[PDB]
């Protein structure tokens, strides 16, 4: 009964109080740091095999953000873990009022496949920092990374506290019968409901980082040269397989073709004339997803790319024009290198378009006008927002990353990770003295 | 069917953007303030009929805390709602980084019966302040308060935005099929799982204020006169029907009888020789609960009280001695005026006793030694903690109130209510100019 054994062993190890001193956690974190350094080439190998990442983007688009998180947490831990004194009242002057931070217990992190290292290990850094045992369940789709982590994690980190669980849906389903103190899951909206249903049975709090279609509004009087380069970058990295990728563009029909053009120009700079020959361009994860993505290109007006190779699972950077909001490519998260352009004739119409759909993980807008930015923000709802750039808003330690509605609940990154994986316990400490002022509360009343 | 209409009307009213300006929210809150003043005697009448509260404790043990919350929120709203600037990095100097607060949408508050006004309206204050539509579902067990709120709420507050839903389990069950943006529920652990299961279907975030047995540890060398007075107060108010009532006592067998004695002494001061003749002493809510509470007194060593009257649903303040941890009275939340005393022979044994059970909403300890206080806190887990008092820790605006594990998830009160009923949206605003520092990210890579 291996799953149950790993969980039981993790719980027992947590109960012994081993994780409580900050020294212990900082050292596990320092062990992770060494893992990342000593296994750099193996990590690159795994990412290359799974997603056709090269050595540069394997580091600068995934791994390096784990390191920065580790470095930041090690540094801020004593301050975060310290009891937090709070505002008193005229009646609680003599009292101590503070918030006490403590671990939840055993935490489950369920990873996903598009960034199989980062989206497994970054949440773990937080949960470790917060003093929890952490059970890991990597995605099977990132087969090479899943198998590597199961090997190297126990080589560096405490064996009982941080077990890795292998498998897929059947194994995952069985893991969710075990009692956890917190569950963090990154993946799809549909599975989020399953995680939550399973969590309810033990009243387990959850953090769900889910999906949706992240809109990208482009304004008329803005510099499209800068805009389209940034959009193309965030859209086409990892072959479009990014939760906060700009999924589609909204723009006035008068600027459509210029956008198409400036995108091509930027794409050619990134990946050359043929993207299949670029070491910087990725591949689709699985055969099933390759076909899903191809099927969305059908019956569409292609302005660029449009072709794919089933063997190596390559899809050329594709731009679609005059796209029908009801067509398949606009009815699901694309998660591939296909960028539809939908026309709207005003800011107000773009806002309405966004609000009639489920709330996205990210919302993007490009504009020189501060008032256009402020209005779209005030009148929409999304997990997070970036104006005049993409992706970057989820890499800053001071901005919590998370969804809302269908794109998720809860958040992590930086201090938020510590908070998410802790219980914040309200404490009141009074002196035990006969206080004559408190005698009014006691019966009988006058 | 008319449940569906109320929700739809509430959603449409929220969609119109009516709740967004702070002016509107403050107005609704000022209307609630008016309600509490103009309906003071009707509220007292309802609480007297349901729980045998008198006019003094109806106000000072319930209603006054709604008022303080309203006054505090009105005052702090502009500050809380304001965009919150966050720490920058050397690379985001030119940028704007802030957290934007926005309503979730339509909020459901499901109330409970023991404090049928406070535990319905206090959460509502927060959800209103945060700019949501708020659907209310009062507990049917507090039949008089449930029926009153359905009458008076629409007289003072916006009719579409803040509907009251009448009924019980069947009506509640049907309400949970509707799509909400947040659900707050106060009640039992068992029903919490149902709420959460229903919430998963729409990925609705939940705040669960649940139950458990709140322990009260009494140390050997502390002044038992002050201790037992405070314990008896918190234990026996509202006839023991309090989520954060000290449920049982843990103490060394050497101080047991003194405790029993000092409790009697305090009880006699509160409610006279016969508590049935005191207008300050409450009654059990329902016939079903009266019997539940009586059945827990059986086969137990009674040291005081022990008798009850089925007609008026009165149970005398009861103290049980040398109680077996395995007996019924120690295997469920008492929620009645029956105080068991369980013997432990050390602090370490008390800690172990607490940790082997489900996590309680509150943990109480009485001691002159701060090192004993600090140790029990560090080595246990509970929703909140009070040392050398009871109840009071959940009445301070700066201490979030909520559970952990089986005692619940999430929290509210003060600023936390505002946060809980909002989405905290991370915003990054960059200038749309050229940035040569950004060039390093674009392919082709080194
Ligand atoms: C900031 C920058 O220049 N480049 C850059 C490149 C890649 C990333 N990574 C990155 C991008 C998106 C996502 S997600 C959650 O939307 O799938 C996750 C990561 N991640 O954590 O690895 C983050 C930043
Ligand atoms: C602070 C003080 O002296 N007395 C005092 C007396 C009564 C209360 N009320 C009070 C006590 C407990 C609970 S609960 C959630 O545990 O059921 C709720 C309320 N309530 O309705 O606000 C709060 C404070």
């Amino acid at each position: 009964s291996k799953i149950s054994e790993a969980v039981k062993r993790a719980r027992a190890a947590f109960s012994s109080g081993r994780t409580r001193p900050l020294q212990f956690r900082i050292q596990q974190l320092e062990a992770l740091q060494r893992l990342i350094q000593e296994q750099e080439q193996e990590l690159v190998g795994a990412l290359a095999a799974d997603l056709h990442k090269n050595e540069w983007n394997a580091y600068y688009e995934e791994v390096v953000y784990v390191l920065e998180e580790i470095e930041y947490m090690i540094q801020k831990l004593p301050e975060w873990a310290a009891d937090e004194p709070v505002e008193k009242t005229p009646q609680t002057q003599q009292d101590e009022l503070y918030i006490h931070s403590e671990p939840l217990g055993v935490v489950l992190v369920i990873g996903t496949w598009n960034y199989p290292f980062n989206l497994t290990i970054q949440p773990m850094v937080g949960a470790i920092a917060a003093g929890n045992a952490v059970v890991l369940k990597p995605s099977e789709l990132s087969e090479n990374m899943a198998s590597l982590l199961a090997t190297i994690i126990p080589q560096y980190l405490d064996k009982d506290l941080y077990p890795v669980i292998n498998g897929g849906v059947p194994e995952t389903t069985e893991l969710l019968k075990e009692r956890f103190d917190h569950i963090l899951y990154t993946g799809s909206t549909g599975v989020g409901k399953i995680i939550m249903t399973a969590a309810a049975k033990h009243l387990t709090p959850v953090t769900l980082e889910l999906g949706g279609k992240s809109p990208c509004y482009v304004d008329k009087n803005c510099d499209l040269d800068v805009a389209c380069r940034r959009i193309a970058w965030g859209k086409f990295m990892n072959s479009g397989q990014t939760c906060v990728a700009p999924d589609y563009i909204l723009c006035d029909p008068s600027i459509q073709n210029q956008i198409v053009e400036k995108l091509k120009k930027s794409l050619k700079e990134f990946y050359g004339e043929d993207a299949k020959k670029s070491r910087d361009y990725g591949r689709i994860i699985s055969a099933r997803h390759f076909q899903r993505v191809m099927g969305l290109i059908e019956g569409q007006k292609v302005a660029y790319g449009g072709t794919g190779d089933a063997a190596t699972r390559y899809i050329a950077p594709t731009i679609l024009t005059d796209v029908d909001p009801q067509s398949p490519v606009m009815q699901e998260e694309i998660f591939g290198p296909v960028l539809p352009i939908v026309c709207v004739r005003s800011l107000e119409e773009a806002i309405q378009f966004i609000n009639q759909r489920e709330k996205p993980l990210a919302l993007y807008m490009f504009s020189s006008n501060d008032k256009v930015i402020k209005k779209m923000i005030a009148e929409t709802s999304s997990g997070g927002v970036a104006a005049n750039d993409v992706i970057v808003h989820i890499t800053l330690h001071s901005l919590p990353f998370g969804g809302v509605g269908n794109s998720g609940m809860g958040s992590y990154h930086g201090k938020k990770s510590f908070e998410t994986f802790s219980h914040r316990r309200s404490c009141l400490v009074r002196p035990l003295m006969n206080d004559e002022g408190l005698k009014v509360r006691y019966p009988p009343s006058p």
